């Protein structure tokens, strides 16, 4: 019974490791005052007018020493406050309930996680969307916790116990969710409900686990009802990311989504595997419905992901347009060195500090712009869907 | 309901692309594996000498055996393939592995924490043992059973256009319960290295894992749901392979339980980062419980032991520390060799090549890098082979 023998030493080392991590436990972006004029609706004159009026009222802007005289170091919140002061409404002023996005595809490694966390940070901080003052939550439902690691700071969560899966089973109050399950990401305004390796055991025993702690509740509606419905007034966008496993987490994510996006890989074979997922989607929803709840799933938008300037890639892109037609996004996510490098250190191209970036400055810049163009394209497609 | 319309079109496009893929398929040739040895280098191998190699070659040629030769400047020179070397050992009367072990030994490199190298380790172990310079006299027959719908093992083992669109998968074989002969002819496919075969996987298997219980009750009425891989596949191929390695995704589902119930031994790749190592130890502590659950609902696992090894290890300060903790946890069951993080592995990984199969004439990296990683795979495979020999012979 040596498995027990090694298992017991393992159990003891865990407590030793947990102590080592708990004994170890920021956005870089600021704007010069003059730089705000480049933003929509702002001018050098109206920014100075709003700034002086706010300071007269008592507001204090962030500043940082610039050699001799000290200068304004506008944070994203400072900019958002300036738009508010000037009477520009926020996104929540026209939509009164969180919209749920699920970037999904049974084929793994196609960028579900990177496009998810990039979309969240880039919508928040997009130059043209700051006036929208977006509140965004990313719910991680993959036990591998890739979204969690991208959104938090290494020595911030350390060992996570309160996970999205735990919240689903415990069925707590809006207040407890906000206070004990949700954690802020590196970019203020974007939050994450983390995941951990222990959730793999939760997924495995979902049936029985639901009978015990959630007697009578439909097994596919647990995330929507015990978590998302309680946070509907606290966020403008809620993005769910799960692993590629066709299990309870994936089904609960599907049942809670308002819209789906499918990242489409460009290599003929990966594209082929992705189409099988696209072809069986209606089958999965039917299955969910027939045995419980209905998905208020609007449409499924496709976008090429990790696209390169290669004959075969352009060819599959041609085929994707044919398959998705109108539901094809006009913007794609290019394969770029910036995404690759940031991916290595679990940074989003929006959160990576350019001063620390171990790579070409241009590569980081180009990737940020790609993420911004993709986020703007997604935001506008969603605006069209919700405005009609 | 445009969801149905997009699906319809996706389906039509699928059929189109299937045909286009099938037409591009290129049949694989066993005599194409790149590795060849100079006749003179054979004397460096175990049990061979300059004189007994010269005698063996001459005696074999006299019986009609023909060794390939290639122009090398001023003369044509022998280009010895691994099969030619295996045949020289046989000519000399050296027994093979199957002459002392008559049933396949099942290995499962497992860990619920993902990206720890379960796949690259499995695939590198399979190719590197078969083609290890010091294990050629064993003439090994190795099968890799891919049970991950993402099919990473399948991709590493085959050539892009050698396999085509996959339908006959490991998961399908488990449900169809076909004969030994049908498995050998319709499901098993050869990898780029002769002697190492693969039972492939495909994205469709994700639906099979999800509906497992209903599918078993329907296609396999009355059979224990944890005993399917062992009884419908592996037990039938026991005389056909020396080692059978199983690779599944990092999901606690039927494929992983079926692999556990089938293995003779387990290896746990242990990642070097504190938190990853931490997630791995949670898996190691829960193993007994996993095995116990399977025992309670059906079959008993015959898992000998669980050997741990450091994977993607770097000569770093923090890594050295976790390596110490791993020793304390696994103790005598820690392998002495580790798989280091190396650019060769990373580059080969991007093109789904094994560092054993990668042709140095095509490698888009430094020659030293590929060579270093090939040697690291060979050292790891020999250590694993030696450890299993000790267990099986004592
Ligand atoms: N556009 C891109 N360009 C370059 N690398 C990318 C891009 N999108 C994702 N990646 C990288 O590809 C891998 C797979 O992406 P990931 O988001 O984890 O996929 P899923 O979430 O599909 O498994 C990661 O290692 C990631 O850093
Ligand atoms: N924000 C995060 N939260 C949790 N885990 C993380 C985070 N960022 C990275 N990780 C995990 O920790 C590891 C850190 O890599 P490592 O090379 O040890 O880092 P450093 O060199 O930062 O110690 C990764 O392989 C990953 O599994
Ligand atoms: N020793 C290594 N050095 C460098 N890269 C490695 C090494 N082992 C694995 N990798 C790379 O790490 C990734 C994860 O390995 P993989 O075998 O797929 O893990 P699992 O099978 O753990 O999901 C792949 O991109 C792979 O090529
Ligand atoms: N042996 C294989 N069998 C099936 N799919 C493979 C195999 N080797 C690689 N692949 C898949 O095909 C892709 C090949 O990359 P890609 O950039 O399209 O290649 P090329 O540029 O070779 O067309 C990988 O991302 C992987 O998903
Ligand atoms: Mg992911
Ligand atoms: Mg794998």
């Amino acid at each position: 019974s040596q498995l027990h023998k090694v298992a017991q030493r393992a159990n003891r080392m865990l407590n030793v490791l947990t102590e080592q991590v708990q004994l170890q436990k920021e956005f870089y972006q600021v704007y010069a005052k003059a730089a705000l004029a480049k933003l929509p609706l702002l001018t050098r004159a109206n920014v100075d007018y709003a700034v002086s009026e706010m300071e007269e009222k008592g507001y204090v802007f962030d500043k940082r020493p610039a050699g001799s005289s000290m200068k304004y170091a506008m944070s994203i919140q400072n900019i958002i406050d300036i738009y508010e002061h000037r009477g520009v409404p926020k996104y929540r002023d026209r939509y009164s309930e969180a919209y749920v996005i699920f970037i999904s595809n049974l084929k793994g490694g196609v960028s579900k996680t990177v496009s998810t966390v990039s979309l969240a940070h880039a919508m928040r901080a997009h130059p043209h969307l700051l006036m929208e003052d977006l509140r965004i939550l990313v719910i991680d439902l993959d036990p591998q916790s890739s979204a969690t690691m991208f959104l938090s700071h290494k020595h911030s969560i350390g060992i996570v116990n309160a996970t999205s899966a735990q919240a689903m089973l415990q069925n707590v109050s809006r207040e407890e969710l906000l206070e004990e399950f949700i954690v802020p990401s590196v970019v203020p305004g974007v939050d994450v409900m983390p995941a951990s390796i222990d959730d793999a055991f939760i997924a495995s025993d979902w049936r029985e686990l639901c009978n015990e702690h959630l007697p009578g509740q439909n097994i596919h509606a647990v995330l929507k009802e015990n978590v998302i419905d309680k946070l509907k007034s606290d966020y403008d966008f809620i993005l769910v990311d799960s692993g590629p496993h066709l299990d309870a987490f994936l089904k609960n994510a599907l049942a809670s989504a308002n819209i789906l996006f499918t990242p489409l890989p460009p290599a003929t074979v990966d594209f082929h595997s992705s189409l099988k997922y696209v072809a069986r989607l209606p089958e999965l929803v039917k299955l969910i419905s027939d045995e419980g709840c209905e998905c208020q799933l609007a449409t499924n938008i496709g976008f090429m992901s990790k696209l390169s300037n290669k004959a075969d890639h352009k060819y599959c892109h041609s085929l994707a347009k044919e398959v998705f037609g109108g539901d094809m996004l006009d913007v794609f996510l290019p394969r770029l060195d910036g995404f690759e490098r940031c991916g290595e250190s679990f940074d989003t191209v929006i959160s990576a500090n350019p001063a620390t970036y171990v790579g070409s400055a241009d590569a980081l810049k180009n990737a940020r712009i790609a993420a911004e163009d993709f986020a703007k394209a997604v935001f506008d497609r969603i605006e069209f869907i919700r405005s009609n």
